[PDB]
């Protein structure tokens, strides 16, 4: 299991645009397109984003080449964070996977605002760390998804994503 395998199973992946859990437009895997109510904007967005007139939709490989642009994004974003590279460096392997997950999901600028887990998180307080990651409203809006995360945080194993 990866970050990659991860993501694809919380995210899906869907070929054609989409509106995420919070109404935004999106498409692939978890790319977010734009805020905007509007789907020219979208489109637009879109097209900008492939480089091609694609009218919604795009293939399996367009999609995933944007979900590897977006990984290393977010990657990238960790290492160039004050507050995150320092949680980052501290962890083990399975654990540095659900940390991109978060950022990949909610951006960089969101993590870093958890400030009382990213300092349980550093001191190694797992359960703890579980705790108080589930007070938030990431929690409460996809429960199921963040409890997954949640659990690799724990236990430091895969076991949620098998
Ligand atoms: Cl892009
Ligand atoms: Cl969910």
């Amino acid at each position: 299991m990866n970050i990659f395998e991860m993501l694809r199973i919380d995210e899906g992946l869907r070929l054609k645009i989409y509106k995420d859990t919070e109404g935004y437009y999106t498409i692939g895997i978890g790319h977010l397109l734009t805020k905007s109510p509007s789907l020219n904007a979208a489109k637009s967005e879109l097209d900008k984003a492939i480089g091609r007139n694609t009218n919604g939709v795009i293939t399996k490989d367009e999609a995933e080449k944007l979900f590897n642009q977006d990984v290393d994004a977010a990657v990238r974003g960790i290492l160039r964070n004050a507050k995150l590279k320092p949680v980052y460096d501290s962890l083990d392997a399975v654990r540095r996977a659900a940390l991109i997950a978060m950022v990949f999901q909610m951006g960089e600028t969101g993590v870093a605002g958890f400030t009382n887990s990213l300092r349980m998180l550093q001191q190694k307080r797992w359960d703890e760390a579980a705790v108080n990651l589930a007070k938030s409203r990431w929690y409460n809006q996809t429960p199921n998804r963040a409890k997954r995360v949640i659990t690799t945080f724990r236990t430091g194993t895969w076991d949620a994503y098998k």
